[PDB]
């Protein structure tokens, strides 16, 4: 209908299917191009990730300040596409070497740059497209939806494909993108047509600040926000990070490892609807403080949930348990913060909270991590981890702001209304 029938829809509608493929593969690919591809260490991984994040930390902010005075100029999502596309032949050609030769530490470094192109490119394209939407009419609300089959799709391909011939993936990855994607962009929308001339009239736009952050530091909940997300996202998202080829030890074969891995993520997806289509119910229905740690649960749970485990099939049921956090962690750090936060400090929030203080502590962790792996074993670290995820999980339970704070209902009228 009109919102398939349109131009611009149609186009980016795509170009988010295919920002998914490239993510795909690039994801889970990774650990284990790393491994089976790269006789990657923990050492080695273990920098590889956290340095990503150094990456994730300083890249993607000054990134997403830089789409604002970009405005609706597609300028910078050319300079994503660009680095994207020469996806095969930096990858198998830079990293490879650097790493492969024996000179880790610069393979790093200098290789998360077209490594950047799937962090903050992601809040970037999923923000770019989303202003397009408001241009044409139709909510990037089923833009994800339609994207999301890309990454549905490619990861099976993925695994699939990979063990056959990784040098290949890549190939149809950065192909496939690269092809589609400047295919995507002499496609475009430039000009208004009711819709307000100055690019500061129709996304509008928020602001941070020393004060704001000044104030933020006086308050105590950001103190016990942030211990939750700092704690427990650094702890479980290192996890995640490398939880794969350990998934992968539990198989008849590399080749078929690798495969059910594809297959999870993909099938995982599916579960993330579901769960979702509920979400804001359920969280409401429950409260902000509560969603969280349900969440923080659940990922104490399928970490421990590693050190008492010996089969495949008791693996495949950690990894669902992935898409269970999903939802609930999303949605609800995000109404805890509008629930106990004045909306002024969203930004900062994230900012403050997510982007100059998460990505901080994987860079240490990560590596203390990795180093934990190759020197303790996976499952003998996990108690580690595991155990101060859910340490911190607990505490946050105790010591978190109120389920419903001095005026819930009041306030509860403000994320209605
Ligand atoms: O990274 C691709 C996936 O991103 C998440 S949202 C994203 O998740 C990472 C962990 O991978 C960190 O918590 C970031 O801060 C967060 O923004 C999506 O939900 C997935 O479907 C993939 O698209």
């Amino acid at each position: 209908m009109y919102y398939l029938k349109n131009t611009n829809f149609w186009m980016f509608g795509l170009f988010f299917f295919f920002y998914f493929f490239i993510m795909g593969a690039y994801f889970p690919f990774f650990p284990i191009w790393l491994h089976d591809i790269n006789h990657i260490s923990k050492s080695d991984t273990g920098i590889i990730f956290a340095a990503i994040s150094l990456f994730s930390l300083l890249f993607q902010p000054l990134f997403g300040l830089l789409s604002d005075k970009l405005g609706l100029r597609k300028y910078l999502l050319w300079i994503i596409t660009g680095m994207l596309v020469m996806f095969a032949p930096f990858f198998i050609f830079i990293f490879g070497p650097l790493l492969q030769y024996n000179i880790l530490v610069g393979s790093i470094v200098g290789g998360i740059y077209l490594g950047f192109c799937f962090n903050a490119g992601a809040p970037a394209v999923e923000a770019f497209i989303e202003k397009v939407s408001r241009r044409s009419n139709f909510e990037f609300g089923r833009a994800r939806m339609f994207g999301c089959v890309g990454w549905a799709l490619g990861a099976s391909i993925v695994g699939i494909m990979f063990t056959i011939n990784n040098q290949f993936v890549f190939w149809l990855g950065s192909g496939c993108a690269l092809i589609l994607a400047v295919l995507l962009f002499f496609a475009k929308t430039d000009a208004p047509s009711s819709a307000t001339v100055a690019n500061a009239v129709g996304a509008n736009h928020s602001a941070f600040s020393l004060k704001l952050a000044l104030e933020l530091f006086r308050q105590p909940k950001l103190w016990f926000l942030s211990l939750y997300v700092i704690g427990v996202s650094c702890t479980y998202d290192v996890f995640d990070q490398q939880f794969a080829n350990f998934f992968t030890s539990f198989f008849a074969t590399g080749e078929q490892g690798t495969r059910v891995f594809g297959y999870v993520t993909t099938m995982g997806e599916l579960l993330n609807a579901s769960i979702m289509f509920f979400a804001p119910l359920i969280i409401n229905r429950i409260g902000g403080k509560n969603a969280l740690l349900l969440a923080g649960t659940i990922m104490s749970v399928r970490i421990i949930g590693s050190s008492f485990a010996t089969s495949a099939l008791e693996v495949v049921i950690l990894k669902t348990l992935h898409m269970f956090e999903v939802p609930f962690l999303l949605v609800g750090c995000f109404k805890y913060i509008t629930s106990q936060f004045e909306v002024r400090f969203s930004a900062t929030i994230y900012l403050v909270c997510f982007c100059f203080f998460k990505q901080l502590a994987m860079i240490f962790m990560s590596v203390l991590a990795g180093n934990m792996y190759e020197s303790i074993g996976f499952q003998g670290a996990y108690l580690v981890l595991g155990l101060v995820a859910l340490g911190f999980t607990l505490i946050s339970v105790f010591t978190l702001s109120g389920p419903g704070p001095l005026s819930l209902l009041r306030r509860q009228v403000n994320e209605v209304a």
